[PDB]
């Protein structure tokens, strides 16, 4: 079967396949939409038929399919699951699996990056101590004084579920969240819950407004440990405003690096639980989310007051006017300093260009619109006029519940 | 079967119990969402009936009684004989709300309950139409402090004798292709407004031309009738701060008046049922004056405001966009002519919502028409789950008339 969506802006059409190789399932069903929803141990009984499945399609884009190397990998695998219940990746199964759950990866905007990945494999990392000189070094590349690189690290995939590798931070670099007896909250109230686990596992906390949290680390199932990032390996950026020199004086600064830590990556059914990958931001991450949503920092009142705008009925707009301000703080001094960021706008153009590419040469290209689309001047980029069709390919990156509720302490 | 929605922004976790009442399909299935699709006889009616007379007889208390069973009997015996059957009153009224009610996608519902209902059920002719239409026109706009109304024309017969407006809604800009290969006026009417000249339409030419209705009555072929052009509230659009913005010649028309959607009550279909509230203020300043393939004036306000036009990232396209969104809420708050911003529209469908869970256990919502088209997560409705699901009675989108009209 084909399926059509259409582009409202352009009437450009286009026709997916690729939808009828997807499994996984959505959430919504004829009677109901769960589009909107944030969030919606095997056998080798299901195992087999996940490992051919994934080696049918990597031999396929190697040009390979059938061949006696195929055939004989298939026998291999076969044979391991049968004798030890799972099975290893080779370095080439890994890369290709790691490159496709990001290709694969609806709610991404950054997709066109997918092909520019930097694989680091620590599938022989064996305690909590070799995690954190991985992550180092995961940052120190990714980071490159500046000039951002696309990475993943890859750490020893899910035997039997108690032995589980996890990064207990939901991203490397993060700012501490702490509540105060007052009710307010000093600094990200995003992290309040993570600071308080840090502080009781023994992180001295300076508690200022942006403390980058210390990285607490879960190798083989083990109680997890703590360690601090060195300062030199996290790149800042102040944040200031071409115009506005009073910008500067509101204290604020971002960290250069997005770097998703709590994910889960499947690739022929097999579960790597600490899988860190990072990339660069969009600009409105941070001056729209991070910045201006209710529940983070908060600074839309602050700053509206500074421009003196008219605060006192929201037809002003001056919510919406300090918005924008705050985000061409954001993309200026991230620009200023020659730390990679990309625009709204030029992103969700390169996104529009490889879906249709993806249509092109791959029968389609899985998106989340309600994700897709920024959180700030919608309709003027080309996505929000984009029809999209959401379904699940793997190999997938997966949420997964936070450690902390399911981890059997050692003590 | 029971389901939670989750307010991202305050924790707030509501329970979804109206979706199982659901009727009618997604579009979607468990293997693909089409969230963002923009477009995804007696035996079928006594069940559709009687689906609604038991919601009917509910809402008023009088759920089980003889008067309830009385009128499922009464309908069921007209249904065999006629084919077909008449709603009262109070039925037509009822449902008229309910469709509203139930439309998903409009961020405005917490106003439902005050909606005016003009029976136009004895309506005939073409003529007829017209004068039900600057009645309903007149109605709504009150000299600006705007009312919610709706019109209602005779329910499908035989499919034969179909009454439809042509128009898209009551109020709209023509729209004329250029030898100069622009447009002028409303990218979005260039068809409509082929019709109508090929109709017999003395088109002015301009690039604010209030289109004329084309009305079909009793399945027969459409006729032209101009708006009387003092029932028709226009707003020129100026700035409070940029004196020049006045220089632009922009305008808009104070009623947003949908006219080509199909209301399902019980089973019966009302092919034409004009509706009309008031604005969103984005509808105009962010869809009406900036999208590319409408208006499409950023550029223009852009350069009159001096901006680094040179690079995407000085964000002179959200600059401009904000600026044209204050000049409309403040054009259209100096003529008085009632407006709502995205912050406070938003906000109170977050408390209709809260009421419609309380109050009947769901509310279906769809995530990508509710959330403004600007500022989206500034508002409250970008951080709320919503569950989409149809019930029934419903406005339906239908095809345009004049590829189904055998003339
Ligand atoms: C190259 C630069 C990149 C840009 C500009 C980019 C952009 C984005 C943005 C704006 C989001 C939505 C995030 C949010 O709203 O919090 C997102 C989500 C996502 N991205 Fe990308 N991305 C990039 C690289 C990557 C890489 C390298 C991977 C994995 C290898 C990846 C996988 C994902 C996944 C799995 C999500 C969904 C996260 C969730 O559900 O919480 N991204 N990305
Ligand atoms: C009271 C003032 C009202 C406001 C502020 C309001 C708000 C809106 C907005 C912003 C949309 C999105 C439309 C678009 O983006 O083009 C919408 C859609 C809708 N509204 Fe409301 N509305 C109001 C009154 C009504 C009334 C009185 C009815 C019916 C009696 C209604 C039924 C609908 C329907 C059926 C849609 C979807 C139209 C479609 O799918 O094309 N609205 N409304
Ligand atoms: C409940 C719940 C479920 C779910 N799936 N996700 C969340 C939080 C979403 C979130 C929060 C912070 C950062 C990011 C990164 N996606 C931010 C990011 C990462 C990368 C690699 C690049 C880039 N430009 N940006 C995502 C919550
Ligand atoms: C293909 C297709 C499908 C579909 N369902 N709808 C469309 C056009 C969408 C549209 C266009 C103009 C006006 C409105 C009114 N919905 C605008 C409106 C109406 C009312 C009553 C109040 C208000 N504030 N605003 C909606 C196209
Ligand atoms: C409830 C709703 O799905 C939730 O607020 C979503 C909406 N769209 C989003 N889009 C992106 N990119 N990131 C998000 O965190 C969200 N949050
Ligand atoms: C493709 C997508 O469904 C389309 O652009 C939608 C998105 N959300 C919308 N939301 C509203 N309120 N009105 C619209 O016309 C649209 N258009
Ligand atoms: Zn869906």
């Amino acid at each position: 079967r084909f399926l059509k969506v259409k582009n409202w802006e352009t009437d450009v059409v286009l026709t997916d396949t690729l939808h009828l190789k997807s499994t996984l399932e959505t959430g919504c069903t004829e009677h109901i939409c769960m589009g909107s929803i944030m969030l919606p141990v095997r056998t080798k009984d299901q195992l087999f038929p996940l490992a051919k499945e994934f080696l049918d399609q990597y031999y396929s884009s190697i040009k390979r399919f059938g061949s006696k190397a195929h055939m004989d990998r298939l026998e291999e695998v076969n044979k391991e699951i049968e004798s030890t219940s799972t099975y290893q990746l080779k370095d080439t199964e890994l890369i290709y699996g790691a490159k496709h759950a990001w290709r694969n990866a609806s709610r991404c905007v950054g997709r066109i990056q997918w092909s520019k990945l930097q694989v680091f494999d620590a599938r022989d990392c064996t305690t909590a101590h070799g995690m954190f000189n991985y992550i180092c070094n995961h940052v120190k590349y990714a980071t490159n004084k500046g000039n951002l690189r696309s990475a993943i690290t890859i750490f020893p995939q899910r035997t039997d579920g108690k032995h589980d590798f996890r990064v207990w931070n939901s991203q490397l670099i993060r700012y501490a969240g702490y509540k105060q007896p007052d009710g307010s909250t000093l600094g990200d109230p995003a992290n309040v819950q993570f600071t308080e686990i840090c502080i009781q596992q023994g992180w001295k906390a300076p508690r200022g407004r942006f403390d980058v949290l210390p990285l607490l680390l879960q190798a083989n199932g083990n109680d997890p440990e703590l360690f601090q990032i060195p300062p030199e390996l996290v790149l800042e950026v102040p944040i200031r405003h071409p115009k506005f020199d009073w910008f500067k004086d509101l204290g604020l600064k971002w960290y250069g690096l997005p770097a998703v830590s709590n994910m889960l990556l499947e690739i022929g059914g097999l579960e790597f639980s600490a899988c860190p990958f990072s990339g660069w931001y969009m600009g409105t991450e941070i001056g729209v989310r991070d910045y201006c949503d209710n529940s983070r920092y908060n600074i839309l009142e602050e700053v509206a007051k500074k421009m003196d705008l008219d605060m006192r009925k929201t037809s002003s707009l001056w919510k919406d006017q300090a918005l924008v301000e705050i985000n061409i703080a954001v993309l200026y001094s991230f620009q200023s300093d020659k730390v990679t960021i990309v625009d709204h706008h030029s992103a969700t153009e390169s996104f529009i260009k490889h879906m249709e590419n993806e249509y092109r040469c791959r029968g389609g290209c899985p998106a989340d619109w309600v994700w897709i689309v920024p959180p700030m001047s919608g309709s003027i980029t080309p996505v929000f006029h984009q029809e999209m069709l959401n379904y699940r390919l793997t190999p997938s990156f997966e949420y997964q519940p936070d450690p902390w509720n399911t981890h059997v302490w050692k003590g």
